[PDB]
């Protein structure tokens, strides 16, 4: 019976048959409960459950009163309530939630499931220290955000009542809120705050209604039908998880610029660094680290001339495009003609030479065999086949040895990771048929829903790649109820933060196991560099102030003309002295025998150049406006001047070898896949644009109907369009709304229909798990390196003494503080007066009570012995901090009312320092930020290229994308009245934005629309540049902050 292993196998089967009754699941088909499908499946279900009662009391009855088996019996009691309860209607429904945890029966059935598993829960245990940390985030951010902004996002403009009562007029909206609705809400600044929106900003009437909006008093709903607010702990945590997600944290962000204040940008710079970037990694590398504690024809001419043949074919296949000439089409066919021919006349000769069996031995030469049958099979057969001709690029494998054995590291990687894929996939499955049974057709039909298995389990794919996961959730919360965040939350954390930081860990551990004299003089004196580095840091303020709006008139910009004048002058002086002391390039130690004095070459050349384009009254704007654009990488001058920033960028540098061949598989695949994108969607990708469009149905009825058949900014009309539409793919940002199109493309001419084509999943979602493979790759290549690199290289008083020196004061202070915390978290907005009172008495309690401690701390220790140790001044700070916080507020309460009341909330806001002595009790939280510690002169620098980079694209952005406009004409996707390049302090803001990659593709469609006819000073070929300005940004801002992650990983690993 159980003895038997074929038992087990038996169970297997079961199993299985137990997953697709629950896949079969029709949300609001089965819950009726009156159709003859349902009645035969819920009889399958029942049968089913009958074997796993009977084999659980066959154990049990064999082995008596093992994990996995306590599980298993959970789940049988479960269906057993579920079972024995039906005939109450009571809740029923709900109950049959439980069923999506049978599946996780078949872990235990799998044996290398059951081992990642218990491998996966025994590195549980040692996360809690990064568990801690996490608390500390929310807890001090959800409290501050409650404070500041609790009822700030009701706020809209409404009539003055004096104004609709007395004119007896009652057909207006109570306040202004625009044609979209509550959907695109129109917050305003109270009029005691100093918000970025007034009701003063209005718009008018497009005899006009809204000039009277001139009232910014509380509403009756938050943004997004209540899911983004502050208004208590609870809804600050959505605000602040999504924040974290770093997806729609700019639009939190703007709510609360529109209506406290501009500076609100720094919590949420501060969120993104402390909680996004340093938290969310410091559990990567957690889990990493306890892992791993845990005769011709063979002639080399031949083959030159065979691989030379391959690649020009290759090219010859990317040079497609929509609306292709007829003669071009006719040339590429007779050149497919040319080519497979050639193939086959090889396929031949090698034939002859070796014989039909010396041939099949070798097994690229049997890989050939298969592509010439293909080749010819199209031409005789005179459309399928031709997808299939991009297989000749892996004809390139027979001579390229470097690649080859890359690609079988890769390969071999596979046999590690499908045990993991296995997880993953049943992890996908139990989340798509448990958001079935909530959110089972609820959102009235979305694109975005839980209505059948198929746009389910999308729907899961999707929001672990956290894009537009926050439109789930809000149609979620509104659906059921606030409540359903958790599945999200759930969701997101075992997925994202958990399954795949194991996964890394695989990877990771898998790999493991006479004047030419004063010149050399004055250039080698010691502070030669630290003068240049002062004239270098006082050019780099006359860029930033550099900005459209500058009257050509005023004396700013003949002021900035000038210094331009002397910095040129200063620096070719400086380059001159050392050329003199060093010599151009005859000598061994030349001028330019360095690449960073080469670089400084450059620069001062063109410098040179544009003083004689100004000295030029000709034709010349063109000219000008190029060197104008090069004249922002001086900036580059500071790295050969700081010795830690030279160092590391040669680091950098070096770093990128190892994983070469990485990058260059990875380019492979980008033209391979964007020249099957062309094929299949070229010309498609257009569609008709007007309020009305579902009479609509091709090119035509669009120009009779007077409405717009426009073509989407990413699209695969050509090689160029499809690598452009790609990367967005790759970047993980909007690459939903390309896989829309490409589902509903029908044809050229034709509107596109939703879901025309669901097979096209599998070109998209297939693109994206291929490429984070590599991107995985990538961050192993720089650890495993790293590694390499690493391990190569009075009686009265006595009793008190006693007090404060034993462990018990210390535990009663962690008590108070814990109960401290959790009334700190019951404010929220409108709370009841008697709560006000309450809560007051409470801090009252608090502050005598760590005055005591003080005291007593003081007598023990003595009053400079006590002041010795930071942990005690640390204590006097906040006390007296305290004391002035609860001073201000009786006197608020007096009759005298001197105190501003901004005084009196940042007071206590600042009351949050408290949680503070928590972190002396938490040695294995310290220990962990001790270890970030250790890592700081590594990470120090990291962050001055960080800020050099971001300098320097800030400065050519305004440059570029100055002068672009938003209006309703002209509407912009991305950019809008926060979000802008006009002066240099903007754009850095815009490009943090783009960092983290919250909607950074909107942005670039702005750039990519074309300027309006009437208007002026607009580039022709900005649509060119823009692609290159924000993919090189993107890479490079993001290698930094890879090498950041790894240089805290080794630091982790030496110490332990
Ligand atoms: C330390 C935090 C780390 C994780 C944080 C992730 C985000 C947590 C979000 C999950 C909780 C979802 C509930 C959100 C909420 O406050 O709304 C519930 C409720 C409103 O929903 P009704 O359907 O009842 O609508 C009533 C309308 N009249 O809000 C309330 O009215 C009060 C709810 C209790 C206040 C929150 C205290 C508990 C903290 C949040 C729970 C999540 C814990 C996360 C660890
Ligand atoms: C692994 C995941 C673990 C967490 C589970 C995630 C899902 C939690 C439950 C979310 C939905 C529960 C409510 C279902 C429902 O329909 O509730 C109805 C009621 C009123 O809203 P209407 O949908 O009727 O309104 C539609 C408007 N036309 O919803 C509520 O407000 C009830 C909330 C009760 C909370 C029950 C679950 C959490 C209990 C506390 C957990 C701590
Ligand atoms: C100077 C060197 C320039 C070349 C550097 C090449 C390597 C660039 C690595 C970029 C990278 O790692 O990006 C990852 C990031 C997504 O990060 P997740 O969300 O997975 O991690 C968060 C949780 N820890 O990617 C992006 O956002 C943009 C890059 C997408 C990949 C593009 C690969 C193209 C290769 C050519
Ligand atoms: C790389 C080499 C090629 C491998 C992929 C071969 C795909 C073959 C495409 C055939 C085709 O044109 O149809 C594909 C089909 C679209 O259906 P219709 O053509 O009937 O649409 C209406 C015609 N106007 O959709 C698919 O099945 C596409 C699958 C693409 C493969 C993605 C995974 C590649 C790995
Ligand atoms: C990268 C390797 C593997 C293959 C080489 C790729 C090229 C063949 C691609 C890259 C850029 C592409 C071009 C990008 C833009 C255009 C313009 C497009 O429209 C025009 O001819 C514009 C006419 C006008 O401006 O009036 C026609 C296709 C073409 C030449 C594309 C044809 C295919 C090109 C040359
Ligand atoms: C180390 C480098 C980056 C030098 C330090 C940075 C400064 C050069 C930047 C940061 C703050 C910037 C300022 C932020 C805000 C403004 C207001 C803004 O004014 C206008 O454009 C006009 C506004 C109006 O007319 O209402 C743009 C210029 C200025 C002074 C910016 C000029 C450039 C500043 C001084
Ligand atoms: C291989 C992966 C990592 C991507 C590499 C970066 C690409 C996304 C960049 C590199 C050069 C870019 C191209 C440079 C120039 C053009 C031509 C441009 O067409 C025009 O010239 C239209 C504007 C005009 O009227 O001048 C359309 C975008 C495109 C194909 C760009 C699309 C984005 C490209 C392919
Ligand atoms: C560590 C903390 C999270 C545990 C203890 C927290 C509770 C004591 C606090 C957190 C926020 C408070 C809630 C914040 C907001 C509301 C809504 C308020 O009005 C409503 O019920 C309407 C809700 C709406 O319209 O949005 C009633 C009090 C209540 C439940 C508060 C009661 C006390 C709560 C649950
Ligand atoms: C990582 C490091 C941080 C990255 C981003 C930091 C950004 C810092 C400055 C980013 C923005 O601060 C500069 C502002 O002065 C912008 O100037 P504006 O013209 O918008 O108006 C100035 C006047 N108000 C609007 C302020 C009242
Ligand atoms: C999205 C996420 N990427 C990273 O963390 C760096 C990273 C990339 C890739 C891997 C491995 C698994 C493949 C591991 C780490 C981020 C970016 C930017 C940001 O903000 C920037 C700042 F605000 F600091 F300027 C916060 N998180
Ligand atoms: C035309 C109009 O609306 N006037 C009102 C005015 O009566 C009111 O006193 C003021 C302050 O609310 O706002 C405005
Ligand atoms: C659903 C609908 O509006 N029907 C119209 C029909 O009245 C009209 O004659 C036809 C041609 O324009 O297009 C469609
Ligand atoms: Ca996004």
């Amino acid at each position: 019976l159980v003895c038997n292993p074929w038992f087990e196998h038996v169970s297997m089967l079961v199993i299985m048959l137990n997953c697709v009754t629950l896949g079969m699941f029709r949300p609001c088909e089965d819950v009726e409960c009156g159709s003859e499908r349902c009645n035969i499946l819920e009889a399958f279900d029942a049968f089913i459950f009958a074997f796993f009662a009977v084999e659980m009391v066959i154990k049990m009855v064999a082995l008596g009163l093992d994990t996995w088996n306590r599980l298993d019996f959970f789940i049988v009691v479960a269906g057993m309530m579920e079972y024995s309860l039906d005939g109450h209607n009571v809740s029923l429904s709900a109950i049959r939630t439980v069923r999506v945890l049978r599946p996780l029966r078949a872990i235990n059935r799998v044996p290398s499931m059951r081992i990642l598993v218990t491998l996966l829960l025994d590195t549980l245990p040692m996360l809690g220290n990064v568990l801690l940390l996490c608390f500390f985030v929310f807890f001090i951010f959800g409290i501050v955000g409650v404070q500041l902004w609790a009822g700030l996002l009701r706020n809209r403009c409404f009539l003055d009542s004096a104004f609709v009562r007395n004119n007896n007029l009652t057909f207006l909206r109570p306040y202004y809120q625009t044609e979209e609705g509550e959907e695109n809400p129109f917050i305003c600044s109270s009029r005691r705050d100093n918000g970025m929106q007034k009701c003063s900003h209005i718009p008018g009437r497009r005899i006009n209604w809204n000039q009277y909006y001139n009232v910014c008093r509380s509403g009756d709903s938050n943004p997004h039908n209540g899911a983004i607010n502050f208004d208590n702990i609870g809804y600050a945590w959505i605000a602040i998880f999504q924040v974290i997600t770093l997806e729609g944290w700019v639009d939190i962000m703007y709510y609360v610029m529109d209506a406290h204040s501009f500076y609100n940008f720094i919590y949420f710079i501060l969120l993104i660094i402390v909680g996004s970037f340093f938290m969310i990694n410091l559990c990567l590398v957690v889990i990493a680290t306890q892992f791993s504690e845990t005769r011709i024809v063979d002639s080399k001419y031949f083959s030159r001339g065979i691989m030379m043949a391959i690649l020009v074919n290759t090219l010859s296949m990317g040079v497609e495009y929509h609306e292709q000439p007829e003669e071009l089409t006719n040339a590429l066919e007779i050149s497919n003609i040319v080519f497979t021919s050639m193939f086959a006349l090889e396929m031949l000769l090698k034939l002859l030479a070796c014989g039909p069996l010396g041939y099949i031995r070798n097994p690229y030469n049997i890989f050939d065999g298969i592509i010439v049958v293909i080749s010819v099979w199209e031409i005789v057969g005179q459309s399928v086949l031709r997808t299939f001709r991009l297989l000749r690029v892996l004809k390139l494998v027979r001579f390229l040895p470097a690649l080859r054995r890359q690609l079988v590291v890769l390969v071999k990687t596979m046999d590690n990771v499908a045990t993991f894929c296995t997880l993953l996939m049943l992890f996908i499955f139990i989340f798509s048929i448990l958001g079935m049974h909530l959110f089972g057709c609820k959102f009235s039909p979305d694109r975005k829903n839980f209505d059948s298995l198929l746009w389910a389990i999308v729907t899961v794919f999707q929001i672990l790649t956290q894009e537009d996961w926050n439109v789930v959730l809000y149609n979620g919360m509104a659906s059921t109820s606030s409540w359903a965040a958790l599945y999200f939350v759930a969701l997101m954390t075992f997925g994202n933060y958990v399954l795949f930081n194991l996964l890394v860990a695989i990877l990771v551990e898998g790999f493991q196991a006479r004047f030419r004299v004063s010149c050399q003089k004055v250039i080698t004196h010691k502070m030669f560099d630290h003068v240049v580095l002062v004239f270098i840091f006082l050019n780099c303020v006359t860029i930033a102030l550099e900005r459209p709006d500058i009257d050509p008139g005023s004396t700013e910009r003949v002021f900035l003309s000038v210094s331009n004048y002397i910095f040129t002058a200063i620096f070719v002086a400086e380059m001159m002295v050392k050329v003199v002391a060093l010599g151009l390039l005859s000598g061994e130690h030349a001028y330019l025998q360095s690449s960073w004095n080469l670089l400084d070459g450059l620069l001062v050349l063109v410098s040179l150049v544009d003083i004689v384009v100004a000295m030029a009254g000709a034709k010349i704007l063109g000219v000008l406006r190029v060197l104008r654009l090069l004249r922002t990488l001086r900036p580059l001058r500071v790295i050969s001047r700081a010795p830690g920033l030279k160092l590391v960028v040669e680091t950098l540098i070096s770093s990128l070898r190892p994983i070469g061949n990485i990058v260059l598989i990875c380019c492979a695949f980008f033209i391979i896949f964007g020249i099957l994108g062309v094929q299949l969607f070229k010309g498609k990708f257009y569609y008709c644009e007007g309020p009305d469009t579902r009479n609509i149905s091709t090119k035509a009825q669009c120009r009779a109907a007077h409405y717009r058949w426009v073509r989407r900014k990413y699209n695969f009309d050509n090689l160029g369009q499809a690598l452009m539409s790609l990367f967005v793919l790759s970047s993980k940002d909007g690459w939903v709304n390309i896989m829309y199109d490409g589902l509903d493309a029908v044809g050229v001419d034709q509107q596109p229909v939703q879901n025309h084509n669901p097979w096209m999943l599998l070109y998209f979602i297939s693109f994206l798990l291929i490429v984070s493979f590599f991107v995985l790759n990538m961050f192993v290549g720089v650890v495993v390196e790293n590694f390499h690199k690493c391990r190569q290289h009075s009686p009265t008083r006595r009793s008190i003494h006693s007090l404060c020196t034993s462990h018990y004061l210390d535990l009663f202070i962690t008590f108070i503080i814990c109960v401290n915390v959790i009334t700190m978290s019951m404010e929220h907005y409108n709370q009841p007066k008697s709560l006000d009172e309450a809560l007051k008495y409470c801090n009252y309690v608090f502050t005598i009570v760590f005055v005591f401690e003080a005291a007593l701390k003081l007598v023990a220790f003595g009053f400079r012995r006590f002041f010795k140790d930071r942990w005690n001044q640390l204590d006097l700070a906040i006390v007296l901090l305290s004391l002035m916080g609860i001073t201000l507020e009786e006197i608020e309460m007096s009759a005298a009312l001197p105190i501003n009341p901004t005084i009196i909330r940042i007071m206590r806001v600042l009351r949050i320092a408290r949680v503070l002595k928590l972190l002396k009790m938490a040695t294995g939280m310290r220990a962990l930020l001790d270890t970030v510690v250790q890592a700081l002169p590594q990470v120090g620098n990291l962050g001055l290229l960080f800020m050099l980079l971001f300098f320097i694209y800030a400065a050519l952005g305004v440059e570029l994308f100055g002068r672009l406009e938003c209006s309703e004409d002209n509407p912009c996707e991305g950019l809008s009245r926060h979000a802008t390049f006009s002066n240099f302090g903007m754009a850095f803001l815009t490009l943090f934005r783009v960092s983290t990659g919250d909607n950074w593709n909107g942005i670039m469609k702005d750039t990519l629309r074309e300027c309006s006819r009437e208007d002026k000073h607009c580039l022709s070929y900005l649509p060119a540049l823009s692609p290159v300005y924000f993919v090189t940004f993107v890479l490079v801002a993001q290698f930094v902050l890879v090498n950041v992650v790894v240089a805290v990983l080794m630091k982790h690993l030496e110490e332990s």
